[PDB]
This record gives C-alpha cells, sequence and structure tokens, in this order.
C-alpha cells in the first residue's frame, strides 16, 4: 500500500478517489487552484495544497506545481483522475523521474495509445479489430485521398490524430467536399491540440458505442470488466452511460473482452483503461483507448463488484491483480446520467450561483457531486456538475428509477440537463434500447 | 392503489413517504407549517397546503387543517408518518369518519396499544412474553406497592402509561424511594402527557433492545420482517440502530417472530408496527407496541428487501400482503446514525444556521435528510436533522463503511452528534456487538 498519495484533481473524481483512499487507510493531499479552495475534496483532504490561480493552465495544468506539491508532503504516488494531465506523457515522465509512482500507465504507453494514429497501428498489430480507414496519417495528395475514400467507401471521417473531448472531427459525403474537409479539420486541430495530423476513418452510420474495460498489474496479468454502451451522444460526447451493453451476449462479451487483454499484454499495459469501440451489424471496430480511469467508472462497478479506483492503488503499489477472469460476474443494470451546467449556445461551462439544490435518495441511488446550495459554478473548468448512477435488477429496472432520481433531483440557479436527461429516460426508443450513436442528435434536431 | 394523499408530516419521512408514492403513481399532497414552506418535500409534492404557523400545536397536531387539506385537494388517505399525529386515535378516527384512509391501524387499536398498561394487558392475553410487573395502574396503597416490587424484584421501574419519547419513567433501587418515586413520575407524566396513569416494570438490568417489525393487511395475514436492535441509547432514546441483531439465532427470530404474527392476528392489526422487547439471559420481554412507521425502517429494508412504506400504501388500498413468511430473507447487515442537532444542556431541538454541508456517498452508502447548506433549523419540531445507513455484507463491514461515511459528513455551523457516532462506530465493545441498553450512558458518564 501506498502511504500518502497526491489526488491532483478536483470535483467528482477527486472526491471518489479520496473515498477510495479512506478504505484503503492512504493519507491523502488535496491540490487546488485558489478558485477551489473551499471544495469538499479539498475540505475532507488530510493535506492540502494550492497550486496556482483558477485557469486550468495554471493550476491543475501545472506540472512543477503538482510535483512540488508532492515534495512538499512528502507523498509517494501521484493520481491525475480524468482529463487535465491524465493522458499527458510528459507528466507522467516527470512524475516517475521525480521519483513518485504515477497512478496510470507507463508514460511511451500513454504516448503510443495516445497518438490515435500511432494507436491504431498497434492494435491491428495486436490483433484488435479497427475502422477501415487511411491506417496512416493523410498527406497532400488529393488523389490518394479520394482513393483511400473509395477503398473505404463514402461516407468517411476526418479524425485529429491529437484530438479528444469530441473535438477535430468532420464528416465527408462525398469527393467535393474532402479537401476543405480535410483542410478546416488540420485547422481545428492546430488550434485545439496543437498538431494538425488527421486521418480517415470510415464513417459507421449505425453504430453503437460499446466500450470494454480493462485492469493490468503490469505483471503480465490482464482481465475484462464486461463492456458499457456510451452511444446517448451530442457532439461526439456521452450524455448516458450503461453497463451491460444492452442485448450483448456472453459470447460477444468473451470474443471481444479476450482480445482487449491480449492487447493489453502485447503493449505492457498497466492500471486501468478502456477500449472504446464501435460495434455495427454484430462486429467490433476499435476507435481509440483512453489510458485512466473514465467518468462512467461506477456502472461498471455496480454489475461487477469491482471498485477500479481502489484497484488502480493496489496495481500502483504493485500488487498483482487481485481478481480472475472467471471471478467477474455481470449482475443487474447499471444507468449514469452526466449532469452538466453547460451554455447550450457556445458549449463552454455556464458560470452561475447554485440558489436550491437537492440530491435524490432511495434504494440503488448513487450521486456524486461537488455542488451545493450556494455555490457558485466557475467557468473555469468542465460543464459536469454532478453523476447520477441508478442500479436495477434489470435495464426497465434500472431506469424508472433514474427517470425517479431525476425528478427528485433540484438544481436551481443556473442551467441544466436535467430535463433532457428526464426526456431521454422518457424516450420509448431508448426503453427499447439499442439505439445507435446518432439517436440523440437526431430527436434534438441538431 | 390510492390516487392521491396527504403527507401529513415534514422531514425524512416526508421525504420517504413521497419517494414511494413516485414509485406507485400516487398523486402526493404536502401539508405544512408556514415555517416549513421551503422545505425540499414541500417542494416535490404536487399539490401543498399550508395547515398553520410554525408551533406544531398550530399545524402538524392541528387536526381540522391536516383534514381540511385532504378535503379541499380531493385526496383518499393521510400518512401520518411517525410522531405527531401517527398514535392519535382521535386523530385516526375523524380521519376515517370524513371519509379518508387512515394509512395505518384501526383507532381502537391504537388506542389498545396505545395505553401501555393495557397494551401490556392483550399482550399476555395474546400469549407474548411481558416484563414481570404490576399488572395494571398504581395505586396510593403504598403496602401493595411494595409488595409488587418483593414480588418482582427490586429494582423497579416506574412508567408513564400515556408515556412515550423517553419521558415519564423513574428507577427505583429500595422501597426508601419508592412513594416519591411514584410521586414524581406521575407529575412528570400529568405534565408531559395530561396522564398520570403509571405501572410498575421490573428494571431489567443487562437487556438489548430488540423490536419486531410486522406487517399485517387486517384481512388476517400478518408476517415478521426479522428483528433490530436499537441498544445504543441515551435518556432511553435511541442514538444507533442495527439489522439483523447481531447473534439472534433463526431459532430466536422465529420464536419471538410467530408470537408477534399471531398478536397482529388476536388484535385485529392492520399495517406497519413493531413490537419492542427487552432481551436478557435468552428471554423476551415486550415493553411496547408502535402502532405505525418507525424512523429506523430502512435498516430493515435493506436485509430483507421489502420496502415497508411501499407496503403501508398497498395495505391502505385495501390489498392482501404481497410477501409471505417464508419469503422473507436477512442477507447482509445494515447499521443506522441519527443525526441530531439538540442542545446537550436541555435536550431540546438547537436551533441555527448551517454554513456548510455535505452529504456522504459511496456504495452502501444510503443518506435521508431535509437539511441544505443556508438552511436554518427550526427549534419547534425534533432534533434529528438526517439518518445515515450503511449496508454490508456482514456486520464488520457495515461498521467499517459507516465509519468512513461519518467522516465523509460535513454539518457546519451547528451542534451535532457526528463526533459521538463516530466513537460509537470506534467502540471496540461495540464493534464486538451484543451491549447492552445502559453501555451508552456508562460510556458518556451520564
Ligand atoms: N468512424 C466513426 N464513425 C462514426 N462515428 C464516430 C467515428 N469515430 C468517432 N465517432 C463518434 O465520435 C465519438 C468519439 O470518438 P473518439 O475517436 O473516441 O474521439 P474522442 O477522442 O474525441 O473521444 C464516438 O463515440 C462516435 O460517436
Ligand atoms: N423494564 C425496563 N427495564 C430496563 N429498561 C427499560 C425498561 N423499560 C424501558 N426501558 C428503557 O427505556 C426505553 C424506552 O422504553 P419504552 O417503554 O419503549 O418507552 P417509550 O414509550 O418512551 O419509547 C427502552 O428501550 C429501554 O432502554
Ligand atoms: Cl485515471
Ligand atoms: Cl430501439
Ligand atoms: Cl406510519
Ligand atoms: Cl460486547
Ligand atoms: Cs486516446
Ligand atoms: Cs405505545
Ligand atoms: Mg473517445
Ligand atoms: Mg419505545
Ligand atoms: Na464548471
Ligand atoms: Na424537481
Ligand atoms: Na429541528
Ligand atoms: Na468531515
Amino acid at each position: 500500500m501506498l502511504d500518502k498519495i497526491v489526488i491532483a484533481n478536483r470535483g467528482e473524481i477527486a472526491l471518489e478517489i479520496l473515498r477510495a483512499c479512506k478504505e484503503l487507510g492512504i493519507k491523502t493531499v488535496a491540490v487546488h487552484s485558489s478558485a477551489d479552495r473551499d471544495l469538499k475534496h479539498v475540505l475532507l483532504a488530510d493535506e492540502t495544497v494550492c497550486i496556482g490561480p483558477a485557469p486550468s493552465v495554471k493550476s491543475y495544468l501545472n506540472i512543477p506545481a503538482i510535483i512540488s506539491a508532492a515534495e512538499i508532503t512528502g507523498a509517494v504516488a501521484i493520481h491525475p483522475g480524468y482529463g487535465f494531465l491524465s493522458e499527458n506523457a510528459n507528466f507522467a515522465e516527470q512524475v516517475e523521474r521525480s521519483g513518485f509512482i504515477f497512478i496510470g500507465p507507463k508514460a511511451e504507453t500513454i504516448r503510443l495509445m495516445g497518438d490515435k494514429v500511432s494507436a491504431i497501428a498497434a492494435m491491428k498489430k495486436a490483433g484488435v479489430p479497427c475502422v477501415p480507414g487511411s491506417d496512416g496519417p493523410l498527406g497532400d495528395d488529393m488523389d490518394k485521398n479520394r482513393a483511400i475514400a473509395k477503398r473505404i467507401g463514402y461516407p468517411v471521417i476526418i479524425k485529429a490524430s491529437g484530438g479528444g473531448g469530441g473535438r477535430g472531427m468532420r464528416v465527408v459525403r462525398g469527393d467535393a467536399e474532402l479537401a476543405q474537409s480535410i483542410s478546416m479539420t488540420r485547422a481545428e486541430a492546430k488550434a485545439a491540440f496543437s498538431n494538425d495530423m488527421v486521418y480517415m476513418e470510415k464513417y459507421l452510420e449505425n453504430p453503437r458505442h460499446v466500450e470494454i474495460q480493462v485492469l493490468a498489474d503490469g505483471q503480465g496479468n490482464a482481465i475484462y470488466l464486461a463492456e458499457r454502451d456510451c452511444s446517448m451522444q451530442r457532439r461526439h460526447q456521452k450524455v448516458v452511460e450503461e453497463a451491460p451493453a444492452p442485448g450483448i451476449t456472453p459470447e460477444l462479451r468473451r470474443y471481444i473482452g479476450e482480445r482487449c487483454a491480449k492487447a493489453c499484454v502485447d503493449i505492457g499495459y498497466r492500471g486501468a483503461g478502456t477500449f472504446e469501440f464501435l460495434f455495427e451489424n454484430g462486429e467490433f471496430y476499435f476507435i481509440e483507448m483512453n489510458t485512466r480511469i473514465q467518468v462512467e467508472h461506477p456502472v461498471t462497478e455496480m454489475i461487477t463488484g469491482v471498485d477500479l479506483i481502489k484497484e488502480q492503488l493496489r496495481i500502483a503499489a504493485g500488487q498483482p491483480l487481485s481478481i480472475k477472469q472467471e471471478e467477474v460476474h455481470v449482475r443487474g443494470h447499471a444507468v449514469e446520467c452526466r449532469i452538466n451546467a453547460e451554455d447550450p449556445n457556445t458549449f463552454l461551462p455556464s458560470p452561475g450561483k447554485i440558489t436550491r439544490f437537492h440530491a435524490p435518495g432511495g434504494f440503488g441511488v448513487r450521486w456524486e457531486s461537488h455542488i451545493y446550495a450556494g455555490y457558485t459554478v466557475p467557468p473555469y473548468y468542465d460543464s459536469m456538475i454532478g453523476k447520477l448512477i441508478c442500479y436495477g435488477e434489470n435495464r426497465d429496472v434500472a431506469i424508472a428509477r433514474m427517470k425517479n432520481a431525476l425528478q427528485e433531483l433540484i438544481i436551481d440557479g443556473i442551467k441544466t440537463n436535467v430535463d433532457l436527461q428526464i426526456r431521454i429516460m422518457n424516450d420509448e426508443n431508448f426503453q427499447h434500447g439499442g439505439t445507435n450513436i446518432h439517436y440523440l442528435e437526431k430527436k434534438l434536431g441538431l
């Protein structure tokens, strides 16, 4: 066990990490921007270090300051959570070169899987099925560019190799739009990711977003913890996540799961990670790996009994995996609704003061949030303000519970997506299950 | 199913009733004092009626106003929750005489079991074991009074027949103290309950407080849902409740459980109710029946899978019991900690403004409360401000979870018993389990 860790994050994930540390008897160090001084996770941590002013670049992305916090507190490890620096290889290597355990994969693995182009190359080599595409970056030869398109079949999607969070993606319907679409994706990617490498991928018109949770100890053992369906999306971002994926058979789970576990071993993967697939006409197609814990980790926890953050900590401590593959069982069903305060016109976090707040309760209802009545939501970070996760003995029970939980939830003073979430739960097509990644945008007329 | 009900209560129980109504598709009517206008349960109810000013006598105990609220909204039933008028037979008969279903026992049953003297008489007649005692009210014949004492054995306790909430009770160690102890209990009882009938009971020096949950449909069917141990007490009031009772065997459960189920039938009991026993040297001794839902109902729900409030509503609707005795199973363990804001000098609710509030989360952790950051706690009602209930696969897991949950809980600005609760969870004697009703007072030096 690690004696003391720095939690290099904020919000729900910092709260979840702190909870896991407490159960394992790990001393905690909270870093915060000056704006997050009074957040729940800061109050509850054993020690706190202010790591800079409000802007993320100055604080939560401030690598030297985070390392300093670790050194002055004498921590032995740093948990990056998700977002921020969690998939920053430079951060990972600095942490480890400064004599700290990085609670995540090796830096080289973050680089390998962090470049989406190279991630696909490694996956193909490993025997993991991928989306037909350019299999390498796109040049300026518009003849080979249109030929790749013909070989894979329109529509196609232009994707930023350094891309993330849904940004740096453009669909192309025909030859006529290809050249300019490639051009403004590169421009979009330069501006957002400081990397204008793009590739081409077949645009799948009827897939579900089905992702595989893995854990690997980096000592040769790797397991899959069933799957999640995250097909309810807007602007390529997830709104609702569930586990298990509706209608996925033990056969399909095992098929793709064992290929992911083998890929982990081939790449020397360490820690928690997720292989994201598009699933269409009975076939899985790898799109990317998230080399980190994910927002929606609790739905997997609910259906498997496996606390993924606890397992991150045991792995980081050097323990081999405490769970064998055949010990992983799927029981019941879980649904997560992300609660966001996003400006609907700009897609940016919506600042404001919460004037009235009440969290839902009851059996099978889990709420995770740093917000409280009188909280001022800052514009500096992301738009998620809470996570609502309901368990049921089956999917119908889980959805019904979620709907009731959402109607118990009170958040006044700021704009939220609570009303949208209730409408999704009441959606007949969602209730039947297996709706594809394109459904919500069409429903909403986007 | 009932179309619409009035929730004649406030706080946690009103929230729990509203939740149950929602799941069953029952329209809800919240009554409130003028002081409770913005409480969570008022906000969430379909309709709201202000039933009077802040003082309970003027509002929550205001029988005509509560009935009026039912008539103007066209409700078909009234749920009294616990406390207040829930064991007021006058209220029960007025509700039913005005053409509404009272969600509870028949008025005559409330009277029968509401007079503790007559409750004991009926229990003995029914074959339920009771504490040796005077078996009738105490007169002024101090010779027969000391003779009863000799027959049962000192120490003895003088108990108000109309008593409740821990008040109107006095221990007597010898003949020398008997006459005056009887005198000031009667006086205490006149002042508090407007009834100075007292009886004598053997004062049990090593019992656990073990109570049996029942449900009865009033159509001849009655089941017991295991037991709760509520031995952690101060001034005769419960601080911690758990289920099942540690070390109670299937044999002991069945023994006392079947006697309670038979008593229900003999008295024509209807709805949820609890038989409270003292358990000493392997023997159960009835002390009283609570003819209503209890605060600690969720620990039973957690270990049995039975939602007791849902079952109250189905029974009130005229449905026979939806559960057979052999279908009742005990799985895992649950512990509840009452969170109180009580003045430690006067034993009265402590008013104040909550300056910072954060509820605990995580697996197996349930929080029930109407409080929020910026809430002003009124002095008008009771001192409980929330209920924290943790589940575990066994008792050690449940206690460990509770301890962690209590340390995650933040309530600033007002005095609470959170620190006491943490200390109880850390108490080696509690951790071994089976501590008696006298333990906490001795621990605290009271
Ligand atoms: N080839 C594709 N066809 C159709 N939709 C896609 C494709 N690639 C990505 N998407 C959509 O964009 C989402 C995010 O894609 P991903 O590659 O994981 O980007 P990011 O790195 O921004 O998360 C997917 O869940 C899917 O809905
Ligand atoms: N005969 C007794 N011997 C010892 N303790 C008792 C006895 N009767 C009551 N008590 C204590 O007082 C508590 C409440 O008693 P009860 O009769 O249920 O009164 P109330 O109606 O106020 O709840 C019991 O849980 C027990 O701890
Ligand atoms: Cl992570
Ligand atoms: Cl569908
Ligand atoms: Cl009740
Ligand atoms: Cl003990
Ligand atoms: Cs990636
Ligand atoms: Cs009683
Ligand atoms: Mg992705
Ligand atoms: Mg009692
Ligand atoms: Na924000
Ligand atoms: Na609401
Ligand atoms: Na109060
Ligand atoms: Na605390």
